[PDB]
């Protein structure tokens, strides 16, 4: 029902007034914001997006994100939240349905673990991404570090995905950077040897299949165009899925 393409605002684009659904202002190509769909979809809550132009920002953002940033959710009029992980966390909070993080505290941390885990790919990816020249070898080792990690965990727990059978918070919440290294893979820094990573790539073809992640999934050539502004230094085209 919901469209995820509508046009990304600029400076100069009214604010289109609140109208009783939730709504997150969203950037299509942000793997943060897209922690906050993924939630919102898994949880199957009902919302809108609003799309950002983060080059030429609309004057009126600051008033619903205070640091500039996406994503932010707006509960009701002139009532918002941001920052990717605690949109996430309020929802989860009150909506009961389909719980993303663990009940039991300690589950819950090592949940919260998991996602700091992947602040090395994070890293990486952006690095590659926007000061490509700048990246060595401790990154990509941290990021190795950071895969290993995180498939050992998995590895432990021994079920199909981090939070069970379903995905859940952990699993959700570092999913926007494996549908991103799936660009990657074609770079040597970051291409899996399929020996060494074959759980987390197993875990990868499975996540596609969540339909939280698959009705949202950027079709990798449209994905790989949009970096390529990047790499180039070029502006960006918000636009490609419109
Ligand atoms: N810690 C924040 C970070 C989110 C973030 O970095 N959003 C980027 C987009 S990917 C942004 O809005 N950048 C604003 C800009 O272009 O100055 C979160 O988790 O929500
Ligand atoms: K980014
Ligand atoms: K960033
Ligand atoms: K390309």
């Amino acid at each position: 029902n919901i469209n995820f393409n509508t046009k990304h605002l600029r400076k100069g684009d009214p604010l289109p007034p609140f109208n009783g659904k939730l709504r997150v202002y969203n950037m299509r190509y942000c793997p943060y914001a897209q922690r906050t769909i993924l939630a919102l979809n898994a949880k199957q809550i009902d919302y809108e997006v609003v799309n950002i132009d983060l080059i030429d920002k609309p004057e009126w953002l600051t008033t619903k994100s205070a640091f500039a940033k996406v994503p932010a959710i707006e509960i009701a009029e002139d009532v918002t939240i941001y920052e990717s992980l605690v949109t996430v966390e309020y929802l989860d909070e009150v909506y009961p349905k389909r719980p993303l993080l663990p009940q039991d505290p300690l589950k819950k941390a090592l949940d919260k673990i998991i996602v700091e885990a992947s602040a090395p790919i994070q890293s990486l990816f952006i690095k590659i991404l926007k000061f490509s020249d700048t990246v060595n070898e401790e990154h990509v080792a941290a990021y190795h570090k950071a895969l290993d990690f995180i498939q050992e965990q998995l590895k432990n727990r021994g079920t199909v995905f981090l939070d069970g059978s379903e995905p859940g918070y952990a699993d959700y919440m570092i999913w926007p950077w494996f549908e991103r290294l799936r660009a990657f893979a074609h770079d040597e820094r970051v291409r899996l040897e399929p020996s060494k990573y074959s759980l987390l790539l197993e875990y990868i073809d499975n996540m596609l299949k969540d339909s939280a992640v698959s009705q949202y999934l950027i079709p990798l050539e449209i994905l790989a165009k949009f970096h390529e502004a990047y790499t180039k230094k070029e502006r960006p085209n918000y636009e490609l899925l419109n």
